[PDB]
């Protein structure tokens, strides 16, 4: 058998090794393909059979295993000068982006003004802002550094929701290989 | 010109960060001076050192908050959490701040522990963890992509956030002052 295994950059650098690990365990002999694409797109590619297996954050409609639940924050440089006065600088990616959404949302929500500081068109783009100080944004704890502070309640900012890292089949699926895996980390979590 | 003292905590992780910021301040040269938290404010008292940071409450000196950082329960990405059984705990040789509030906390909730492996700094208590001997309690800035984090879905109780403040003396220093 094969296996292509799609990924967003979010996990890519994360959840994705753990997955194959995992993986690796159960099918030693499996050579395995990764796709690494914007979310929008490897939510397409599981629907039409260019991957077999995605790993993502987004709310999955779907079959969906959960490999790790994470608290999401906000963050901002070692040195950044974080104003409550006035209105959060956000360096987020470009639409649509679920974190993005998830920022804006909570802002709103708890009345906080906020302003679009900063965009980019990666997690890497991100991470660089954010560690040079062009303003906060809201990520899983596995973006943490020592060299990023977080901001919360203190500085006035709300409880954001926890990121839930989530395995994912089509409906439809017919690779009995990926049905094995999806049925093996199933019958870990629960 | 100036010495500071920190906690082994502040020195550990994001210090070296804090000042290679200063850095750009031209030399002066900082010297570093670490204890664990609860002894750092003596060393001000002293005049052992001209500034201090701490993750210790501070009684009486005058000190700002530089960063309000959540503590969290970690373990390795591969370790099997028991929700059955006492929590096996990796901790720092007593004195210690993390592991007297990891063992206040469990025993305030009801939830039984025991130490699994003492260990004597924080590359041990991290490599400890790695090897799943446990579970440790420490701040956010100790997360790295071999751990992951453990709470309320597994049963285990809030901690509270972790201030790393910054303390002077009651004292007259120029280059003190500045640093503030």
């Amino acid at each position: 058998g094969s296996l292509i295994i799609g990924a967003s950059d979010d996990t890519a650098d994360t959840l994705l090794p753990f997955l194959l690990n995992r993986v690796a365990t159960l099918y030693p002999r499996l050579a395995i393909d990764v796709r690494v694409k914007r979310s929008p797109f490897i939510a397409d590619m599981l629907s039409s059979g260019e991957v077999d297996l995605a790993i993502t954050t987004a709310k999955v409609s779907h079959p969906h295993v959960i490999l790790r639940t994470s608290p999401t924050l906000w963050y901002c440089s070692v040195d950044y000068q974080f104003q409550p006065g006035e209105p959060v600088p956000l360096v987020v990616m470009d639409e649509p982006s679920l974190y993005r959404e998830m920022a804006i949302e909570h802002l709103t929500q708890a009345g906080v003004p906020w302003r679009i500081a900063y965009v980019a068109s990666s997690l890497s783009a991100i991470r660089a802002a954010v560690r040079a100080g062009l303003g906060v944004t809201a990520r899983p704890i596995e973006m943490m550094s020592p060299d990023l502070r977080v901001l919360g309640e203190t500085e006035g900012l709300p409880g954001l929701p926890e990121t839930r890292y989530v395995l994912c089949k089509d409906k439809q699926c017919d690779n009995e290989l990926a049905l094995a895996i999806f049925s093996a980390l199933q019958n870990s979590y629960q």
